[PDB]
């Protein structure tokens, strides 16, 4: 789909059996989810944004369905207030910016 | 142009006579610039991101050339480590996400 940007580009995702809403975020290197049970091992990670850094749990090879497009990759889990779909995943779904 | 997302979608901008690089950020409501002299009055504002908030100066009706596309709108100036082009400006330049 072609998403304009008059509102937040929120999409439905499916990750770990759960339905979430998430923001297609070209300003995010990484994909970051809140309030998901993600199963298995992970590695400690820090991501920075405006106003500072959060600790996150890095999960590799996580399966994600973003707006009916399957991607597999790194998903950070941590206390972000918005589910973020970052470029690692946006590239996997063929997502581009256009103007 | 059609920008893929294999790297940060950084563009050249002109703002207040200055040439900056900025990130086309679909996850930003607002456009936030660092290290620019912006002339005139403003109002105090707070933006939130990952890890917290920053205080910004809000400038209204600021002229921006983003990748050869002129936009006029609200530009926040504050201690962001990345110049951000947010949706208020991305809409003005006709920018969409596509996959
Ligand atoms: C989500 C992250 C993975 C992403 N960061 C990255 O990808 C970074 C560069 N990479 C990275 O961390 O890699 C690992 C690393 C570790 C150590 C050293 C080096 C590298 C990010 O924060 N990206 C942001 C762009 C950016 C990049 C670098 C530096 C600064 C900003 C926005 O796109 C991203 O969408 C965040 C997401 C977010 C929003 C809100 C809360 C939590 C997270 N939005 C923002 O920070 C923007 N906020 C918003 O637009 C919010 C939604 N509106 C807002 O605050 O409005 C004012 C308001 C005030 C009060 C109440 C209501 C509204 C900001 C640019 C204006």
């Amino acid at each position: 789909p072609q998403i304009t940007l008059w509102k937040r580009p929120l999409v439905t995702i499916k990750v770990g059996g759960q339905l979430k809403e998430a923001l297609l975020d070209t300003g995010a290197d990484d994909t970051v989810l809140e309030d998901i049970a993600l199963p298995g091992k992970w590695k400690p990670k820090m991501i920075g944004g405006i106003g500072g850094f959060i600790k996150v749990k890095q999960y590799e090879n996580v399966s994600l369905e973003i707006c009916g497009h399957k991607a597999i990759g790194t998903v950070l889990v941590g206390p972000t207030p918005v589910n973020i779909i970052g470029r690692n995943m946006l590239t996997q779904i063929g997502c581009t910016l256009n103007f």
